[PDB]
């Protein structure tokens, strides 16, 4: 404000602190099974005032869980615990300092056959909470006021709340391979080996030319929590075996681009990617056919009529946790002499 960075309270009740977790998701992924608990440790030093920090008094471990029925917005959920206070009564007034970190806990990967799918990785930051005790009158004590700094930091400025009495100290994000629960009404049935993206040119006629190159353009977005450890930075394509190329990704923008051709009955192949990605495809135009599509986008079915000579293009389509496929079809006209 200032200053806003600190929860008084009105009054002599008790201030009403809660802590807001953010888990970062990218746009195919099923919110997974997560519990994030919150660690209060008490710590010593001593006060402005000349007094050492005050003692004695525990703060519970406080928790927040996610579960499938959580669905992000702006590609992150987020959920606050209630009044940490709660159920806490101090003794006498005095400064009492705990450190609050975020355990490492209360999630498990998807695994098939010694196999992981996906990926947390836990926010590692940790904190200093100052707990403000100060007498009532007649006698007794309240939480007056309550602030936050950042642990391991230069001159760590006090941490600003997000909404009133609620502080984004913990953040963590998800990550999860695409294309690897392929069953669209049932998630446990895991296929690790399932590829990340499938292209199928399929000429159709009987004059259609059967042996040359249709060339193709593809653009693949990494999505936004890529940025977040462990990252991918090499991709690896296979435009028809034995042609398989390790593609790298360009690190400010996190995208990959390629060339490649395609015959008929021609697949290509994208090997594995972080699903939420999304990727643009383009092919070029070629005399005489019209092209179309019928595209899985995250198992669902989804089509694109094209134009008879012009580039074909498929603009963000995104590459979900369920199936990723193409199957694009070049057409021409018989050529019939009467």
């Amino acid at each position: 404000d200032d200053n806003s960075a600190i929860t008084k309270a009105n009054g002599e009740n008790n201030a009403v602190v809660k802590i807001n977790k953010t888990l970062n998701i990218a746009e195919g992924i099923t919110t997974p099974t997560a519990t994030f608990t919150f660690k209060f440790t008490e710590k010593t030093g001593q006060s402005s005032n000349g007094a050492p920090y005050q003692t004695g008094v525990a703060i519970p471990d406080r928790n927040v869980e996610y579960n499938k029925n959580d669905h992000p917005t702006a590609d992150k959920i987020q959920k606050a615990t209630e009044d940490i206070f709660s159920g806490v009564a101090y003794g006498h007034a005095g400064e009492y300092v705990y450190d609050v970190a975020e355990a490492k806990t209360g999630w498990q990967a998807i695994t098939k056959n010694g196999k992981t799918i996906d990926a947390m990785r836990y926010d590692k930051r940790t904190y200093e909470m100052h707990v403000i005790v100060k007498n009532k009158v007649n006698g007794g004590v309240y939480i007056s006021s309550v602030y936050f700094k950042e642990n391991n930091k230069s001159n760590a400025p006090k941490v600003e709340s997000s909404e009133q009495g609620v502080y984004n100290l913990f953040d963590n994000t998800y990550t999860k391979d695409a294309s690897k629960e392929p069953n669209p009404d049932d998630p446990s049935q895991v296929d690790p080996n399932a590829k990340a993206l499938t292209i199928t040119k399929k000429v159709d006629g009987a004059s259609g030319d059967k042996t040359r190159d249709f060339q193709f353009h593809i653009k693949i977005q990494l999505p936004s929590t890529n940025k977040t450890a462990e990252t991918p930075v090499t991709n690896i394509i296979v435009k028809h075996g034995s042609k398989s190329e390790v593609l790298a990704v360009v690190t400010p923008a996190d995208t990959v681009e390629y060339n490649f051709t395609l015959k008929d009955g021609e697949t290509f192949t994208v090997e594995q990617l972080p699903a939420g990605s999304k990727y643009t495809v383009t092919e070029t135009g070629v005399a005489g056919y019209t092209d179309s599509s019928i595209y899985t986008t995250n198992g669902a079915e989804q089509t694109s009529q094209g134009q008879k000579n012009v580039d074909f293009t498929l603009t963000d389509i995104l590459i979900g946790e369920k199936k990723n496929d193409n199957k694009v079809t070049n057409k021409i006209d018989d050529v019939t002499p009467t």
